[PDB]
């Protein structure tokens, strides 16, 4: 059924993963001199390409290949459309590779015809906390505890095959080049989720979406009017009315993030974010890159009096294309970034997230209901959307966790 995810080091069914009680490698441990030093053999009409991110013409390049050929609702009505900045954050943290932002072009013009990306990660990822209490009754802790330290891993993001491409097994060449540059590293696992289901996930989770500009998301068919709405008089009145939100955030003491907030939000997001079982470890340089606000791309703001950060939100925008309106060229969303909250509850500090992002112009709020984000969902009026988001390891095993375990954010 999958020629070729059953050649890959992942679980191959749902009985494999149930079977599956300690986290590690799945494969067999190989060095960077096992691996081979030449790009995959490629069909001699394309070429292998490593665009420069620092490059904006190369950067130009991408944001066109994703803008007409990414992600694409169900129905085929809105695209992704990353924007050029977006992607320079996205694809450039601190110590990032060149080489891991991997590309095919066609030789004869220089189209880009499908591309990949890999970051570095630090991502603790562990035996789950559930499945350490069972080893603990199993007499088996040890063992359970083996790759409890922090791993420098790949996340990657943005896989791509232009829409002339499609079904010619082009993802495949493009998913072996990519481990290849990563294992050439030494890295040898990597972290990645999909709206689809592949072989095979370690949790899984809803979509929700939180209407800040109604009258908007029904005219473009983001939003239905629901049939309820029906017994009244003015049925988009009223649904304008239930998603009123505040002019002004609530909490004083709220302003914008500044760079000298930096340790302090590294503190507290560290030691929330120590609660999940699978999540990231950032540094200072880390925190500052994606979390301090850049224009256009990623908005923060925290919550100090008396000179304390004491809360902090973040959420960053992604516009996208709808396909055909007479009236709305363009969608614009906030995402749910990361956050910790430590002297107000959390219904109450992303109350003032969605009344910054209505401010600013967003339409709608969108998360997947990791962290906490369910104890926030019925208060502040999200409803879940269409389908699941997977969440995958390469060549890790890994026992099934809930969404709630899971702290890792995926751009
Ligand atoms: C240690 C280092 C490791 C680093 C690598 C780690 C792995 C990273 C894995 C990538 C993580 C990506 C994270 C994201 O960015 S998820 C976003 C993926 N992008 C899109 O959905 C944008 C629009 N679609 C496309 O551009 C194409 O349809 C894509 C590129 C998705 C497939 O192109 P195409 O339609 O022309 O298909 P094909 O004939 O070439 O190939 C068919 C094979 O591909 C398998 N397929 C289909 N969809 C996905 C998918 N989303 N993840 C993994 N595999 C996928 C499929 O099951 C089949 O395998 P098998 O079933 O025959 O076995
Ligand atoms: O925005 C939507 C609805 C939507 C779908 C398609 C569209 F064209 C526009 C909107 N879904 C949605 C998507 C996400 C994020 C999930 N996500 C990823 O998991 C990264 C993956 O590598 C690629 C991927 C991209 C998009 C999706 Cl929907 C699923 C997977 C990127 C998305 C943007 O940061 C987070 C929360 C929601 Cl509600
Ligand atoms: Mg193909």
């Amino acid at each position: 059924a999958h020629a070729f995810w059953s050649t890959q080091p992942v679980p191959q069914t749902e009985d494999e993963t149930e079977k599956i009680v300690f986290a590690g490698p799945m494969d067999e441990p190989k060095t960077v001199a096992d691996i081979p030093e030449e790009p995959y053999p490629i069909a001699s009409t394309f070429e292998w390409w490593t665009p420069n991110m620092e490059a904006a013409d190369d950067i130009h390049a991408i944001y066109e290949l994703l803008r007409d050929n990414y992600v694409e609702d169900d129905d085929s009505m809105f695209r992704f459309n990353y924007s050029e900045e977006f992607l320079q954050w996205a694809l450039c943290p601190p110590n990032y590779i060149p080489d891991w932002h991997v590309a095919v072009r066609r030789k004869a013009d220089k189209k880009l015809l499908a591309f990949i990306a890999g970051v570095p990660v630090t991502l603790r990822m562990g035996t789950p906390k559930y499945m350490k209490v069972k080893a603990q009754e199993k007499g088996e802790g040890e063992e359970a505890a083996k790759y409890d330290e922090p791993r420098h891993i790949c996340e990657i993001n943005f896989l791509c095959v232009h829409k002339q491409l499609r079904e010619k097994r082009l993802a495949p060449i493009l998913i072996k080049e990519a481990t290849r540059r990563v294992n050439r590293t030494n890295v040898w696992q990597a972290v990645y989720t999909a709206g689809v289901l592949l072989p095979t996930p370690y949790a899984s989770g809803q979509y929700f979406h939180r209407s800040l500009n109604p009258e908007k998301l029904v005219e473009i068919r983001f939003s239905g009017i629901p049939a309820q709405y029906q017994k009244f008089q003015n049925p988009m009145a009223m649904l304008k009315r239930n998603y009123q939100l505040p002019s002004a955030p609530k909490n004083s003491g709220l302003r914008e993030m500044k760079p000298s907030d930096v340790p302090q939000v590294r503190r507290i997001l560290m030691n929330y974010l120590d609660s999940f079982d699978v999540g990231p470890v950032f540094s200072d340089a880390e925190i500052s890159h994606y979390l301090l606000p850049r224009d256009g791309v990623v908005f923060t703001y925290v919550v100090e009096n008396d000179k304390k950060v004491t809360d902090f939100f973040s959420f960053y925008r992604i516009p996208s294309t709808v396909i055909g309106n007479s009236n709305y060229n363009l969608l614009n969303a906030a995402y749910v970034h990361y956050y910790a909250a430590t002297s107000i509850p959390l219904h109450q500090l992303i109350l003032d997230l969605l009344i910054v992002a209505h401010s600013r112009g967003f339409d709608v709020c969108n998360m997947v209901e990791i962290l906490d984000n369910r104890s926030f969902v019925e208060q502040l009026k999200f409803g879940a959307g269409d389908g699941h988001l997977r969440y995958y390891f390469y060549n890790w095993a890994y026992p099934k966790i809930k969404p709630s375990q899971v702290a890792l954010v995926m751009l």
